[PDB]
């Protein structure tokens, strides 16, 4: 929970949440047309991102990913994981320990909007950095 | 247009002989294990090397084709196949290879190099290949 973190945090872009502190990139961003590959400007983006974090000595961050509810329920719930795994990879390349990294592929089962419309769906399928408080 | 020396590289690479060109073969195992076209980081560093050797040579065009075997959908297989050769090309292009030097193609199910009967021929007819042609 430590404070100088937060300095760090928020200039990385990360937002205040009550479990700690969490930033989201859309799927759109982060993979563009591609599975579960990222694409080489976004995992720039991470890369820095991990490095800033693991600079300030951040226990644990959370990476989990998510879909919106187009399409089959259980392929979602992989594709998610894989995506949440594609971002943790950067994390690791970047010199983070796995043991302090935790992914979680959640599926359709936490929107951010309303899946109604297509811009909504957009919003839904992302991938959120977390860093918890304890 | 294709030299000794270039040859002397693509060997020891792991290329062989084929028809107009030299070919390196990796499995979808090998180069992307449970991610669907994300590469594991040790076969995106392989890759790399290779890529490396052949710019090193000068070697001017490269083709990818990727492949599956025929399970599941047969349009999502074709895009799946597409997608795992592109990422092989990144890699190639990362690696300093013009963007113009390379040509991606996904054959899907089409062109099978084991039987599919069993799941280990299927898992051999996942792979993407590495193409340097002749002309």
């Amino acid at each position: 929970l430590s404070a100088e973190q937060i300095a760090v945090l928020q200039e990385q872009g990360f937002e205040l949440r009550d479990e700690g502190l969490e930033f989201g990139m859309s799927s759109k961003v982060l993979f563009g047309n591609n599975l579960d590959r990222l694409n080489p400007d976004s995992r720039n983006t991470l890369t820095k991102i991990a490095r800033a974090l693991l600079a300030v000595d951040i226990d644990k961050v959370r990476l989990e990913g998510h879909t919106d509810n187009y399409g089959d329920e259980g392929y979602n719930q992989k594709l998610s994981e894989r995506r949440a795994e594609s971002v943790a990879a950067v994390f690791r390349e970047a010199g983070m320990p796995a043991a302090n990294i935790e992914v979680r592929g959640l599926g359709m089962s936490k929107p951010v909007a309303d899946n109604k419309t297509r811009a909504g769906r957009s919003e839904n399928r992302r991938v959120a950095i977390i860093v918890p408080a304890e």
